[PDB]
């Protein structure tokens, strides 16, 4: 029992991280086969940064302009070519480390590991959500563009993310391993601001079948609602609406709790209008939302 | 920027992760140079398990009662003893991925990475922090025995905690690496209690710094408070006593921010008077007290 915000374990994506230095600028890259990924503005100087044509900039590059660095080991670069904000070099020598994976784009609502690096060097672990506006709310500092984000799924890699920028509100935006962003953002130095965001009910209603699986219940209620009643307060408190598919997904949490969705989606209206009155829920005086039904799932069988 | 609850780069605990079988029961093992390290009630039944005399129960083990797998390679145990609450099982084979490491006990009030495990096989990542009362608030299902907690130093991997049991009220107890309990906790299947918690002082305080650097600033306010004032607020809200050692150990937060510590204790002190009205610190509703001045900083410099 118990239940905690956890990432994957990141040995497998550890294996794979290097540094990559181009001029002045050093950043992470994901090292998998002879190919080495890392965004594209590793080849921006302090000038290009407002608004670099980066086709122009990569034209005026040389294999010897990147240095790649597998901690002491010196890889050298055979290739470099661009895939969207994605820089791909060929290096001559496949990552004996390489796990099976996939490149994965992922949806907001759904959650990923980051594995926060700099200078190629692995520094910490956290779990993070898609907003719906395209953003995550990492913590990144100055050196870790290029960390990556993934899943686990029977001991393949999903890549999801690569890190590639901070926004003025403190949020962070990347793209997928194609080097496609995520949100309507682009990788140059100007001042960016993400949509308004909105809450992801169905994560923040197996949040609360995570708690009822722990003990928590003080929260529920005789009542019962309907899909169409319970959206209308979803929308007047900026909650997205809950579609039947949700309700399909909740399915074995509701199962093993024996709590219907429309059931505890009662108890999520009364917390809404009425709030927390000084009370917990696993551990939280607000309510969750960036926990995924399989997250939940994974943390509450044996309970 | 950005402040997130982050765990340590879990690689090099993963390659030490075994699984340890005894007649039916099995738990994890960890597995360093030839010795593997396992909770010792792996060799519990299910009637022993309510007051069993673990020396008696050893004596009567030997070594091919011990079933070791490294994944699909066998282990061949040559060697068993016992070390307080934990079993040692010499093995024919020196782990090669054994990393820098020291055994060392934590204190009260400081963090360290568990890597919750089943069957050998690592499946999450998370912070925990040691509760005054010695439990750790965990997430840990039937097979989790003999997964670690542990922080990481320079490539040396510092181990601190086995886990062995939970408590009724859905906390975790175990050993450091010596196999002595944290806290007045034994390993047999009876009802034990934690004492009372506290909530830990110079953690909260290190986290409003935390959201200060980050940019939350609502809760300041201009006045100063004296140490032993303040500690005269804290045995009011169950917070422990504020030394100066404290002081000093967040002296490079109150530099970097140019906020004196005393002068923080004031906003604490109306934080914990009057609640946050509504308003959020690092995406909290509540005072956290499970960052140390260290983690604080780890994540702060840069900003
Ligand atoms: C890459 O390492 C870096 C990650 C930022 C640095 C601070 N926190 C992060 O997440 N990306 C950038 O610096 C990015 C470069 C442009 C895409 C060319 N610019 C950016 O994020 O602008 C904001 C910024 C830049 C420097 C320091 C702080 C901040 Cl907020
Ligand atoms: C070891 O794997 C196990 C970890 C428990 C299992 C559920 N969550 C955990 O943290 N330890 C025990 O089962 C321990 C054995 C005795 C030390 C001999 N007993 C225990 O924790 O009692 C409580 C218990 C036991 C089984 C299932 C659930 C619970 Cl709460």
């Amino acid at each position: 029992s118990g239940f905690r915000k956890m990432a994957f374990p990141s040995g497998k994506v550890e294996g794979c991280m290097v540094q990559v230095t181009c001029g002045t600028t050093t950043l992470n890259g994901l090292w998998l086969d002879d190919v080495v990924y890392c965004p594209r503005h590793v080849i921006c100087t302090s000038e290009d940064m407002l608004n670099p044509n980066y086709e122009d900039l990569l034209i005026r590059k040389s294999n010897h302009n990147f240095l790649v660095q597998a901690g002491n080991v010196q890889l050298r670069v055979i290739g470099h070519s661009m895939q969207n904000c994605v820089l791909k070099l060929k290096v001559d020598t496949a990552n004996p480390k390489t796990p099976k994976y996939k490149f994965v784009r992922i949806q907001p609502g759904q959650t990923f590991s980051v594995l926060a690096c700099y200078n190629g060097s692995p520094s910490g672990v956290y779990q993070c959500a898609m907003r719906p506006n395209f953003t995550i709310k990492g913590s990144f500092l100055n050196g870790s563009c290029g960390s990556v984000g993934f899943n686990i799924d029977y001991d393949c890699v999903s890549f999801c993310y690569m890190h590639h920028m901070e926004l003025p509100t403190g949020v962070h935006a990347g793209t997928d391993l194609e080097g496609n962003f995520y949100g309507p953002f682009v990788d140059r130095q100007t001042a960016q601001a993400a949509g308004t965001d909105t809450t992801i009910t169905v994560n923040v209603l197996a949040w609360l079948y995570a708690a009822v699986i722990n003990g928590d219940r003080w929260f529920l209620n005789r009542f019962t609602t309907t899909l169409n009643d319970f959206n209308l307060v979803a929308m007047k408190y900026n909650y997205e609406p809950l579609t039947q598919d949700h309700v399909d997904i909740l399915g074995p949490l509701s199962a093993q709790t024996g709590i219907a969705v429309l059931d505890m989606c009662a108890s999520l209206k009364e917390l809404l209008q009425n709030g927390m009155n000084g009370r917990t829920i696993l551990g939280s005086a607000l309510l969750e939302d960036e926990f995924t039904p399989f997250d939940v799932v994974r943390q509450c069988s044996g309970v």
